[PDB]
């Protein structure tokens, strides 16, 4: 099956795209701001919203590639190879959730038509050379 | 964060539990009936319900956890390692996901309710030693809600 | 083009594809039924229907990768590799014939949405490990004025 | 069971087979045409016509066929019968499938009646001998229900 | 992005590419025709049509192509690779611009539909073998109260 | 023939030269730009506007140019000349080809009176030597849908 996890969410992969890699905070930081500010609805027995219920499951995926990425680092058949699968975790599905991260967080917190409008916005601001770029991003605001 | 999947959805880790690993089908297996059921639902743009939404994240999540191991395996010059990586799947994550996976998937055609009555039945009676245990396990189906009296006299 | 040849039968060559390999008889035992079930048909000058014009050509196509295997075996190999592409045909091949043979048989049978609704309850219950299944399989099967008796 | 693919269109094999060999297209022309003039259609959830049906399973049998021939070029490790494998299927199979696809993209392009009086109509002349055979063949020129 | 340029024209790569490569006139006749019948036009400052629009830029485009196979033409040693630069243009890109610049100047000239009939014409007459195929190709182009 | 792919929209190949070649996007970032604000649209059956129509073009033009110079880098002995040809094209062509998609991008999203008028106030600005050069420079937006007239007429 081919799924697009942003299309029930009116997104693409394609759109979250248009952000430059370095524009995404962490999945640490970012999973540390889920929790503070949605961890009693994350945790508690009510969908909420749809958002949440997505939210849900890219947490414990995270949880559950780790654990398998931490097996492999330690289980090792060399040693310092382990600097190996941290960089495909960083460079390939670090990004991945980085922005599935960040999507559903600030979906939640702004939400989705001022996420999609900010994200465009930004992607346009940081491909104008610093010659003509204003010196302030555009603002992620309700 | 502490976040159980099941939580949402009126279950529990532990309760999943009570079915024996060889309950389950193989992730292959419910990823195939996942789309010969509700490929449509589930690449559409509409929620259709909070368990779709799930389970779109759970397909995603094994291939994910595929490619990652994939990966692992391809770099690997020991043959044996390969098998290693293999067996880790088999042991740990892919019955998180077979437990998963069956959850959403039966839910989406029987319900919540039909399919815990169920998963309680099962467990019990593939605990009971064979002597004393019927020979056929029992039924997944719905209930009918009401008896064929019930339904006449409101004709 | 990308053509699938289930599509105006409402049906996918994937979703023929849930059934497993040992579900479907054998091409000898679907040329066989085809005969005895609907020879007449089959042979007569009218469409008669989708599936019956879908059926010929099928027939007929495995009739041409046969003749093509034997007369490779027949008139170059040595007699020991005699039915070695006939080999090859069956193993590769056979299974998609097996499955479009299948479909339209019972079709013509049973009825679209009978089989449609029997393929995919048997690809859950096969898939359904036998601790938890079942003992008998789902069956394919199909289906007076009151002043009579005044 | 003694299945002819013409029947049920209102012809017969000995009938297509009144055309000579060289008055039919060759297969990858024949292929281009159909995607061309009926690519949308053939590839749709609509029945269309027989003609449509019939085409769809020929255009996959031939994509059968030659992946079977390959495979006999491939593992038949004598350059010289990988050459008859191939003469044999032009002479043979190549030519019921060029009169198979011609007939049905013909049908749908020009009308089932014309397709099968012109046929008539070029066989005779072909057959006639250069000395009285005029210099032009016989023209062929120009929703849809079918019954049984 | 996936991206035709004949869709907003109402047609496609594909059904372009039914037209065998010979059928086309050269680049540079081509151009030469652009430039008898539409120099005037295309140097305007109005839009004309959206076919203008398009046939300013593949002509302009057809420059840079053509600034950049001269500078790999003149700068390779061996006539051989030259060949095989010339080759893979006029297979590929070459082809392509011939089918492009034809369609537009076609249609600017003698009207979209009749380009895109007299096209699938072409395509099939083309391939019909010629002991069949009529010599010459398909062409592209009141009652008594009246008088009373 | 003498075209000016910029003359049919009111500007000149000299004007868009007024502004400096490093104000430019990069071609990826304005191809990137166009799909995420466009692709729809680029994409459609309709014409939807001449600015569409020559965006079309421009971006398959650059593709052209691209598989050729790639295609032609294959062939070459040296590995390390494998991008030799690319380079060549980005360097007599890539400003050319920045312009054009530059423009119809932004027209389509600002509007080409206010595209131009920006266009000659950067170009000024950037022309202005930092000691009286004010630190911002001008700014690209779009006109207001209603004026402050029709607003307080409505009032
Ligand atoms: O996306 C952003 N941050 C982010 C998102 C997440 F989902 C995280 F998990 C996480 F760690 C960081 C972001 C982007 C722009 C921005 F300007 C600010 S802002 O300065 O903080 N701010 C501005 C004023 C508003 O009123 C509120 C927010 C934040
Ligand atoms: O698909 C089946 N068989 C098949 C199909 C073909 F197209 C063939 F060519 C061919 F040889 C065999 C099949 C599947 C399930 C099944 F239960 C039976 S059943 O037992 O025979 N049966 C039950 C009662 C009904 O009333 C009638 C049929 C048959
Ligand atoms: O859970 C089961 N199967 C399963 C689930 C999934 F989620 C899968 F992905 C997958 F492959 C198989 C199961 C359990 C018991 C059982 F009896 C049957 S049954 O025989 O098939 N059956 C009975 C009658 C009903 O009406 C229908 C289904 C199936
Ligand atoms: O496509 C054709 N020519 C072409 C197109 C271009 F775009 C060119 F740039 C260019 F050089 C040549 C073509 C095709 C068939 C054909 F029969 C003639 S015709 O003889 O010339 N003719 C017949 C009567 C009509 O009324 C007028 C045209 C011309
Ligand atoms: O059978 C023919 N062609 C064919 C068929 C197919 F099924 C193909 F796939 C394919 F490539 C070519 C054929 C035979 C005679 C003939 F004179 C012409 S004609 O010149 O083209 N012509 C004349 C005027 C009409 O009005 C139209 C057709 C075409
Ligand atoms: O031309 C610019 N960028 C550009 C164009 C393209 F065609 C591209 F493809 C691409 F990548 C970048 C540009 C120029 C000045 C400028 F100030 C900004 S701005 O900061 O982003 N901004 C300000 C507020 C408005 O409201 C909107 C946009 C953007
Ligand atoms: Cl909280
Ligand atoms: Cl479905
Ligand atoms: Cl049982
Ligand atoms: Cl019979
Ligand atoms: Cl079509």
């Amino acid at each position: 099956m081919d799924i697009d996890p942003y299309k029930e969410f009116g997104a693409t992969v394609e759109l979250l795209s248009f952000l430059p890699s370095d524009f995404f905070p962490s999945v640490r930081d970012l999973l540390d701001t889920a929790a503070a500010l949605y961890r009693d609805a994350l945790e508690s027995p009510e969908h909420c919203s749809p958002h949440h219920t997505a939210l849900r499951q890219a947490i414990l995926c995270w949880g559950d590639l780790m654990t398998l990425a931490t097996w492999v680092g330690t289980n090792l058949e060399d040693p310092a190879s382990r600097d190996l699968v941290v960089s495909y975790v960083n460079t390939n599905v670090g990004l991945k959730f980085r922005q599935l991260l960040w999507f559903h967080i600030s979906c939640l917190t702004f939400g989705r038509e001022t996420v999609l409008e900010y994200l465009v916005s930004f992607g346009v601001w940081i491909r104008t050379p610093p010659a003509a770029r204003p010196p302030n991003a555009p603002i992620l605001s309700t």
